[PDB]
């Protein structure tokens, strides 16, 4: 393809932090998709987040990871808090996706410095 996005532009996260935990939204460029099963969150301090629930994805089979549940256009991931969170923390999101034309990008790691409820964007 003559005009492809770098992966951090193809798959763009934002956070909504609330009392119940962290809701992640992704905006995904047309002709790209994200692997649902490869979206991971890690925190510092560790283990503030519990098991995420995912918005509905769709079936895809490709030459990189075979059959996978994937996202086009958008995705939402809801991380509940695993325990009481009354302190600032760092959150690193890792996610991986492809261009439909046949490019499998390396995983992207995006860090957020969280200090209370509100909206956060990559910095």
């Amino acid at each position: 393809a003559n005009d492809l996005l770098p992966p951090e532009k193809a798959f763009v996260p934002e956070l909504a932090v609330a009392d119940d935990g962290v809701n992640v939204r992704f905006r995904i460029a047309d002709g790209y998709y994200m692997y649902q099963a490869k979206i991971v969150g890690k925190t510092d301090p560790a283990d503030l987040l519990g098991q995420p629930s995912f918005s509905k994805g769709e079936e895809k089979e490709d030459e990189f990871f075979g059959r996978q549940t994937v996202y086009h256009h958008e995705a939402q991931v809801a991380f509940p808090y695993a325990k009481a969170v009354g302190e600032p923390y760092k959150l690193v999101l890792t996610y991986q996706g492809c261009a439909e034309v046949g490019v499998c990008y390396p995983p992207v790691d995006t860090e957020f410095d969280i200090s209370g409820n509100g909206t956060y964007h990559p910095q």
